């Protein structure tokens, strides 16, 4: 049909009991009913075996015909079931060398399977059908394969392979193979001897020689040039010697003696495969009967096999795999002698069929690892992001997931790599399991996806990866390194293990392209990114860095602030200048070779060790314009692009990175593309144009969350007039005077600076009288501890409506600090409520000037009572209130309210029923507005008053002695008003910590109150909860705040909105939002 | 002050290290105790056997040099059994130093740590 497309809508693992088991050797294993009952299988009759085993999945996806959990055929005796398991070593036929060769599973040390009742019943094994009717030959022996292989050393560069025993010190190493009963005394001894060698000196009489039981098999000459010895990357010549040697008297043990003639060289044995000619006779041990040597028949032609000494508790399975195991129907031909007819080799002339003869009385249990929870990855909806995590790292992964789900609004799926292996490789670790899991969604998406649209999903490998995936090499032997779980690494091995590069791009190759297309030339369908973190501490740091990046809105305005002109100019080859504004340069990080050959191999074991994780050196350049284009490096983006291999151009010119002329072009959604997609399209574009520049074929790592967007504004806020003057291009030019009403006007534009009439919502803006500057407190001591005058005074802070791209507001300059030289600062942040889009701007055109001391006796205008309420904002004079009302009043005088104390009746006072008995000095309850010049606020809890009508007068005086009165009435009704509270922030602006003092109307009573903080986009930063009690005695409550967000990250500088809510039983009463400015973050 | 003896855990080591060596030439021979006074102002019928329950489980970095043990976050009651040995007297004064740390998650409330 061109591809496979039977991805199940629901996994088998979604229900029933599941128990993971494993093997370390191919053979028949057995599970008794007692063992099954003992592992939770209430009814053992319903249990079946599932999975693939060891032996890797094909990288040619078309060859994978199965999906979800494949049922394994099983033989069932009385109170036990049997199945043929497959270990990590598996063998294939090489028609050139007319022999069989082995293959070690790079990802696993074992073949994992599953036991489950979910089935309803086991898949009963069937009779073998391929057994031909007529045999073209009667066979007297089969080929017994054996394999000596020590996975000791792992040179990162060489390949996917590990190497064994060294001949550096020991010039002769002996390997003994046990020869088993049915081995023939005399016959041809087939041997594949694989080793690697790098000479320490040039030329010389160097030779690797093998002799079995004293008979010399071969003597291989080895040599190297002065330039080959002098090279660092050469790192050894791999050699594989095939050969059949007629041998005599091979009976109990086969002693192989490998000798390298020279001491001091870097020479290691990889493995020895040994193939003996054995009789078809049961020798008290199961036998994998295979026949390829001296074949007297053609591919697909049948042969009569006759085994003697069989115990008849023995069966013969034709088992090339676990999923294809079939019971060979035999016939008895004599005492303990059975016969069957079958093809030793397939009709394809590339397959050697395996006939496993085994005495089922001797079969024993596999390794029962235990029960596994139900799962259903197959039934998941197509997410935006897939986070594949290790166990330890899971809550830190889920934290990032929750952040992405909440802030970025997107479907994110978190899974454990174990889970992926369970549903995509029958529980066995395999790099292809990741790829298949992704492919499941890709295929699903493609079905209904419109023509032209690219696959939107992304994958985040939340974990570090080891080059030696099995952690079997000597360097890995160490409990931390051992007991840590890593994600798999995929190593793109080229033709005949010449070179190899480790890559995560493999996981994003989900198309149904043909097998002729190598891993290098296939289409990168899905963006993949990795956080090479080992421990949760590492992980939290990564996630915190990624979260804080998106939230620090002020870091993104620094790249937009570059309008004053490591700025390197790029020499390349109105509408032309517009394309260069959207351009960007990514520079590759080149992970070096820090160690003298052997060090690197013993100490640089994982991706993290190689590509040093801590996002390092200038990675992303933005090309800016006011030939040679000027480009600047901006904002510490969590992402890092890393390679080890170096890449050159025409005539060895080293490639430092790439430039995307359309990097910062916004998508249909009006947002920039995610780094993941930017890189994906980039990567995809390098193979798409590898016809003109064939020499290069670079692969690099996206180390970071692929869902990260460059913190760079989509829209900018631009002031157009300040007190009538045009501020664009001006620095400390527009003069503002103390107590002067300043009128502001501005617009909202796109990133290119074009006016955006579609932008309509609110704009938040804070005005400082100067700039933050380091100040050293001097003295006649050489040491001078220093601060930041982190109090450029806030002149004004407020919100304004933005209609059809524009806005206008005004404010009064406070009578405050103007000794500051140079410019002031206006921060602006706009939010378009409908598109949820954010705009930002910074202006330095204002400069404050000295307020001359004239018209000082002019303030004859008394303070203005802006508002004066009890409990709620909806209070008219004479309304029904409770015996302890919460008195709130906003007040205003241009020259300030007198809090001084004493000096006749100059105090702020509340005199209930014109009696000294009930006259309250409210100087201690007044809090001057840090945000609105001349404004102040009184907040007091009126002590208990008796039921009935009452009257009260608020009197407030200013510094210039002018007074004002405000009379109002209220009826006290016992238990009528709702519960409500208000809060004041001390200090404001906020530097390091914030304190919230809450006042309420129900004293001496418990109440659920909470202080809520919001950002200019309206999103809740956090909700600090508090409980009052009988122990307060009508005293306000205080809350200290460390400025940490709901995601456990410190908030950045900016305009926030604080308020408090009282969670009563019958409803929830909130207070008025109040401006909060943060400055020392 | 508390007219009792208190313990102290070596923060840097789990063991007491020593050395064996012939370098000496001969061992330092232990001497007889001299401080044993000629006349006794009292004949005593018992001594103070000290025991110590201490689990070094949690290490709040801020708090101190000390590690803390068993939590009462989930389990509200934790029992500790000390073996009492032969020469322990059936009846007598039971001296106890009980050290714990506590941060409330809500204000006020009837919270009490009780030993029995
Ligand atoms: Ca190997
Ligand atoms: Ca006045
Ligand atoms: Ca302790």
């Amino acid at each position: 049909q061109r591809a496979m497309g039977k991805t199940a809508d629901r996994s088998l693992m979604a229900s029933g009991h599941w128990v993971k088991i494993r093997v370390d050797a191919s053979g028949v294993y057995r599970l008794t009913d007692e063992q099954l009952r003992a592992n939770g299988f209430s009814d053992p009759s319903k249990v079946g075996v599932f999975g693939y085993g060891g032996g890797v999945l094909p990288e040619d996806l078309s060859r994978i015909t199965t999906d979800d959990l494949p049922p394994v055929p099983v033989l069932r005796q009385g109170n036990a079931l049997y199945f043929y398991a497959v270990g990590p070593v598996t063998w294939f036929y090489n028609p050139a060398k007319t022999t069989m060769e082995h293959t070690v599973n790079t990802y696993s040390t074992h073949g994992y399977y599953f036991l489950s009742d979910a089935a309803g019943a086991p898949l009963q094994m069937s009779q073998y059908t391929g057994g031909g009717a007529s045999a073209e030959a009667l066979i007297d022996y089969y080929d017994e394969l054996m394999l000596h292989e020590q996975e000791l050393y792992s040179p990162k560069e060489s390949g996917r392979d590990l190497y064994g025993e060294s001949f550096s010190a020991v010039n002769t190493r002996t390997v003994k193979f046990p020869l088993r009963g049915n081995t023939r005394s005399s016959g041809e001894l087939g041997t594949v001897f694989s080793y690697i060698a790098k000479a320490r000196s040039a030329g010389g009489g160097r030779e690797m020689s093998l002799s079995a039981n004293g008979i010399l098999i071969f003597s291989d000459p080895f040599s190297m040039t002065s330039n080959e010895v002098s090279n660092s990357y050469l790192a050894g010549k791999k050699r594989r010697l095939y050969r059949s040697t007629p041998m005599n008297s091979l009976v109990n043990e086969l002693r192989l003696d490998a000798n390298y003639s020279m001491t001091g060289d870097a020479v290691n044995l990889d493995f020895i495969e040994v193939a003996t000619q054995n009789d078809l006779r049961y020798d008290g041990a199961p036998m994998h009967i295979r026949r390829f040597s001296n074949l007297p028949v053609l591919g697909g032609e049948s042969c009569r096999f006759v085994i003697s000494e069989v115990p008849e508790s023995l069966v013969v399975l034709q088992a090339n795999s676990s999923l294809t195991a079939s019971l060979v129907p035999v016939k008895t031909v004599g005492d303990k002698t059975i016969e069957f007819v079958a093809p030793p080799k397939g009709q394809d002339r590339r397959t050697i069929n395996t006939f496993y003869a085994v005495d089922l009385s001797q079969a024993s249990a596999p390794e029962i690892l235990g029960a596994v929870p139900n799962q259903n990855l197959h039934g998941e909806e197509i997410p935006d992001l897939i986070i594949v995590s290790t166990q330890a790292l899971l809550p830190e992964a889920d934290r990032l997931a929750t952040y992405r789900r909440e802030k970025n609004g997107l479907k994110v799926l978190v899974v454990l790599q174990e889970q992926v292996f369970n549903e995509f490789s029958g529980g066995t670790p395999d790099a292809t399991a990741y790829r298949l899991f992704a492919k499941m969604f890709y295929d699903r998406w493609k079905a209904n996806a419109p023509v032209g649209e690219t696959f939107p999903m992304q994958m985040l490998l939340f974990g570090d990866g080891a080059h030696d995936n099995r952690k079997v090499s000597v360097a890995w032997q160490k409990p931390y390194l051992q007991q840590t779980e890593f994600l798999l690494t995929f190593q793109a091995v080229n033709s005949t293990n010449v070179n190899s590069y480790v890559t995560d791009d493999y996981f994003g190759l989900l198309d149904d392209q043909p097998a002729s297309v190598n891993i290098g030339w296939r289409n990168y369908n899905m963006a993949v990114g990795r956080f090479p973190v080992r421990t949760p501490a590492e992980a939290r740091i990564a996630v915190d860095k990624t979260i804080r990046y998106e939230e620090d809105r002020e870091s993104g305005a620094w790249r937009i602030r570059a309008c004053f002109a490591m700025p390197v100019r790029a020499f390349q080859d109105k509408k032309k200048m517009l394309e260069t504004l959207q351009s960007g340069i990514i520079l590759l990080n080149y992970a070096g070779h820090g160690g003298p050959a052997g060090w690197s191999d013993e100490h640089l074991l994982t991706l993290n060790d190689i590509h040093n994780f801590n996002y390092k050196h200038m990675p992303i350049w933005i090309t800016a314009t006011c030939e040679e284009v000027f480009l600047h490096e901006k904002s510490g983006t969590p992402i890092m692009f890393s390679t080890t291999r170096v890449v050159y151009n025409t005539q060895n010119e080293k490639i430092n990175g790439f430039m995307l002329r359309r990097m910062f072009e916004k998508a249909k959604d009006g947002r920039y593309r995610t780094m993941g997609e930017i890189i994906r399209s980039a990567k995809q574009g390098m193979l798409s144009t590898v016809f003109p520049d064939s020499i290069n074929q670079l692969s690099f790592f996206l180390m970071g969350d692929p869902s990260v967007r460059m913190n760079l504004p989509t829209h900018k806020v631009q002031l157009t007039a300040i007190n009538g003057q045009d501020p664009e291009g001006q620095y400390g030019t527009i003069m503002l005077k103390s107590l002067e009403r300043v009128a502001l006007k501005g617009k909202v534009t796109d990133e290119k600076g074009t006016f955006d009439e579609t932008f309509s919502g609110k704009v938040f803006l804070t005005v400082f009288d100067g700039r933050k500057k380091m100040t050293a407190l001097e003295e006649e001591g050489n040491d001078l501890s220093l601060v930041y005058y982190d109090y450029p005074n806030v002149m004004y802070a407020g919100i304004a409506e933005v209609k059809d791209g524009l806005f206008e507001t005004s404010f009064i300059v406070p009578k405050d600090v103007n000794y500051s030289e140079h410019e002031g600062r206006i921060n602006l942040y706009a939010y378009n409520e409908s598109t949820k889009a954010e705009a930002m701007g910074v202006d330095f055109s204002i400069r404050v000037q000295p307020g001359i001391p004239d018209e000082v006796t002019e303030d004859n205008t008394p303070p203005e009572i802006i508002s004066c309420f009890l409990n709620d904002s909806t209070f008219r004079s004479g309304d029904e209130v409770n015996p302890t009302p919460l008195f709130m009043a906003e007040v205003f005088d241009l020259n300030g309210i007198n809090i001084t104390g004493s000096g006749v009746g100059h105090d702020i006072t509340l005199c209930i029923d014109g009696r000294a008995d009930l006259t309250y000095n409210l100087n201690a309850y007044f809090t001057s507005s840090a945000t609105d010049a001349g404004v102040g606020t009184i907040l007091f809890m009126i002590p208990a008053l008796a039921e009935g009508d009452h009257t009260a007068r608020l009197t407030v005086w200013d510094i210039f002695n002018n007074a004002v009165h405000h009379d109002f009435s209220f009826r006290v009704v016992d238990g009528i008003a709702p519960d409500v509270a208000d809060v004041i922030l001390f200090p404001n602006p906020v530097r390091e910590s914030a304190t919230f003092r809450i006042f309420h109307n129900r004293p001496g009573s418990d109440l659920n109150v909470v202080v809520e903080i919001y950002d200019f986009t309206g999103r809740l930063v956090n909700s600090l909860p508090v409980k009052t009690y009988s122990s307060s005695y009508g005293e306000p409550i205080e809350i200290k705040w460390d400025l940490t967000s709901k995601y456990g990250v410190k908030i950045g500088n900016g305009f926030y909105l604080y308020r408090c809510v009282v969670n009563s039983p019958g409803g929830q009463t909130a207070s008025m939002a109040k401006k909060m400015i943060v400055v020392a973050q």
